[PDB]
């Protein structure tokens, strides 16, 4: 009855035909300019992709299909007895541009059930992998060695026409976020719980659900904060460095596994999703050295010493964002709401006190607010998730949903190669005169 | 006596200057638009990046630093008694943007051997990586899992000050460049020479021959096939989809092992560098259908089957291109000294007179004419190395000299996070009207 792949066929056929005819009226409209500053400023400020699942505005933060985070919360299908959103409905909002019903979000939560399964050669090479490799690379490794069961690469390789190339793309997107779960948590217990299994998927739970089953998790409140934490990571608009990256990889008609674990190790850049890990990492020097409760002064202090060593301040800034990241807020809200008196939790609510007033004594940063880096980690750690170095996981796991959405929406759109024109430096000085 | 990291200590502060002061005079100076239909387009026309080392011209093709192909076959060192350039040379112009002497030359090549060392979680996931596991994945997942050992990776996490980022840069991709044709050969025998030994590096011997000897290969000839193919692989200015991701990867300060590995998953793409392997299957299915000797008729009828399919013919067009590239060009003078009567040669020289007609028919390809691919595995094949879908790791060793070259230069010249500003559809039509 239910079918998401029903309801796209209906609905790619009526987009096509809309952005036909619209570039057919404004093709060469233009829409800005290039300057020296923006090439040089890695694009910053430029409009340069098309990219449907989400939209971010600089001062009110980002939008999902037109619906921002509280609406999100308000909207989509809770679990039952639950208060946060299940990402398998916001994956089917990001997909249709439409909210979906409980009956729908049951569908996808059966599908996804349904096919996760490893294969054995990917098994092996995480129970071979050593326990210093990091958990972004052996989850981008696993994920580029999945590729072997790729759909999409079978189909293309049998030639088939690329007006289908988005039907492929849809079963290896299914398939990869089914088995993202199982890969995440055999990383977790190989490091962390060494000689204990993963278990089995239960078709009757929820994605989230069976995640944190297999993590190790009984707490019905971590189960909750998953469900918040996978929604609210999902997307961020096309340009940020993970889902640029999966644009434009699978631009070239790289399967879906092997764009995802490009953008992964893009997630895993210390000035991107590795924040996350980094926050949590000068948050425990930062106790260390000064101690648990710390006056403001000594919070100035400590901030300035990283600022002066050549070293950013983890959590703070945004390529767009110019007002505190509402991600960060909705994080903080559910702190207050159950875990309040958490002294990490303290700690990063003294930040945000001071951190912005530095920052912008300092006059560098174009944004002195929070990010969401800024509040994940507290709340993991909370509930007993101390492994920092596993955080930016949980980040890629989320960023599947996304990006994901939006690659089957390129193929089926027909989006062309990725290929913008460099310039070094010399011929730039000589296209204008130099300086 | 030579040392590439004294020489870099020097280029430095004073590009970074003539930058600054550029800048200050022409930062805020329009180099051009953008448009509706580039935004869609995948940015095709858009000048939206600097990049140092290689810059393409639309009709005259790539030059290095200045330097187009026949002027690198005649300026870079050769070997004793060789005729093809060797790839180190090619590294030192493109960092340094000098001519080496075969001093310098030879120092890299004791530098590069002196490098290479596999550490044994990566010997061990290769040897127990499945032979249906393609061969660009089973690399991108050995580069990926290398970076345990990276050295930008540790100083960032030791804390070190941003202007020191580029020291530890231009270590990690030295190792990069050294161990790279170790991962390679190793896949290479795993696959197609099980039970045999890649063997050990000669200190002695130039980067391309330690890397066929590894390989197996004894013919002189493969030798200068591979140097001359290394060389002119190298690097396409930054817009190619590799480099890009490259480029973007690195943006967020992930190392460069990681970079590289997700360039490799974008050069797997079958519109990018896959595209190699692909000739050479679509010629051996030609080969097969029409067998051997084949009248221009039946050629046309080939290959308007193809197009008529919804499929692209492999080895033609480009984003940026619009005439034949040299380096197809210089590939063909290769086998015009070397295998002049091969019959696969012939074949690709008969199409040659054929496709860009039926391509300038059809009235869809901006640019009829052969790119890079389509000439590169007739070359191989000829000298034994028939195993197609391995092409690709020899175009991905090659592009590791330009990606890495100019990764350094991002990183001392402080380029911030490549992150570029995205729109929907429907936010798009209402900054215009809509259509
Ligand atoms: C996110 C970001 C990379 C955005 O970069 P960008 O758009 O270039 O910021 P900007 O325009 O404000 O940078 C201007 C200057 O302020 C500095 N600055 C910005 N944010 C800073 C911070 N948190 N700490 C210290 N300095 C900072 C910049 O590094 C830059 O300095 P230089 O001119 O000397 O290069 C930057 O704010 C940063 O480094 N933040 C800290 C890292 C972080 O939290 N990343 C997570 C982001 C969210 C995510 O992707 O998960
Ligand atoms: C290289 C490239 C992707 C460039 O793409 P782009 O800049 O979009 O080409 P374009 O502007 O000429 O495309 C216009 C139209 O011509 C079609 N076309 C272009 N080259 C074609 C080819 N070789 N065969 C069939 N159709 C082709 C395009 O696919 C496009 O059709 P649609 O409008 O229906 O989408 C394209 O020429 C192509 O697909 N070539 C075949 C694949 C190939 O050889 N790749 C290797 C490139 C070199 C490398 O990276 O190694
Ligand atoms: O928007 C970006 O540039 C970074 C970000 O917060 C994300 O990707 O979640
Ligand atoms: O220039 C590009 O777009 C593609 C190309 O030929 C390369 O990367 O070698």
């Amino acid at each position: 009855s239910t079918n998401l792949k029903d309801v796209l066929a209906s609905l790619i056929p009526k987009e096509q035909a809309r952005i036909k005819t619209f570039r057919q009226q404004h093709g060469n409209t233009a829409v800005g300019q290039i300057t020296v500053d923006m090439s040089y400023g890695g694009m910053r400020g430029m409009k340069g992709l098309i990219y449907e699942t989400s939209v971010l505005d600089p001062d009110e933060g980002i939008r999902f299909r037109g619906f921002s985070i509280p609406e999100c919360q308000k909207l989509l299908p809770k679990a039952g007895g639950g208060e946060e959103p299940l990402p398998e409905g916001l994956f089917w909002l990001l997909v249709t541009g439409q909210i979906p019903t409980p009956e729908q979000v049951s569908w996808v939560s059966k599908e996804w059930a349904k096919r996760a399964a490893l294969p054995s050669h990917v098994v092996t090479m995480l129970d071979n992998f050593p326990t210093n490799l990091h958990p972004m690379s052996q989850l981008s490794a696993a994920i580029t060695a999945l590729n072997s069961e790729s759909n999409f690469a079978r189909a293309y390789a049998e030639g088939i026409n690329r007006t289908k190339y988005w039907e492929f793309v849809y079963e290896d997107a299914m398939d990869l976020i089914a088995k993202l779960p199982c890969v995440a948590a055999k990383i977790y217990r190989n490091l962390y719980r060494a000689g204990s299994s993963i278990g089995a998927i239960d078709s009757k739970l929820d994605w989230s659900h069976n995640f944190t089953n297999m993590l190790g998790y009984t707490d019905p409140q971590f189960t909750e904060l998953m469900r918040l934490y996978l929604t609210i990571h999902s997307d961020h608009e096309g340009g940020n460095v993970s889902a640029h990256t999966s644009h434009l990889v699978g631009s070239a008609l790289s399967d879906p596994y092997l764009s995802f674990a490009a953008a992964m190790n893009g997630l895993a850049g210390p000035l991107h999703g590795l924040a996350n890990q980094e926050v949590l990492l000068w948050l425990s020097q930062l106790q260390k050295d000064l101690g648990a409760d710390a006056s403001d002064e000594k919070l100035r202090d400590y901030i300035w010493n990283t600022l002066n060593s050549g070293r950013v301040v983890p959590g703070y800034g945004h390529a767009v964002l110019r007002k505190t990241d509402p991600r960060y807020t909705c994080q903080r809200e559910f702190a207050l709401k159950h875990l309040p008196s958490d002294p990490m939790f303290k700690l990063v609510a003294q930040l945000y006190k001071i951190v912005p007033n530095v920052l912008l004594e300092q006059g560098k940063a174009k944004n002195p607010w929070p990010n969401v880096d800024a509040h994940s980690g507290v709340l993991l750690q909370y509930y007993g998730m101390t492994e920092m170095n596993y955080y930016t996981v949980l980040f890629g796991v989320s960023r599947a949903l996304g990006v994901l959405a939006q690659l089957i929406w390129s193929r089926a759109l027909g989006f062309p190669l990725e290929r913008p024109k460099s310039m070094s430096t010399a011929g730039l000085e000589k296209l204008s005169a130099g300086g």
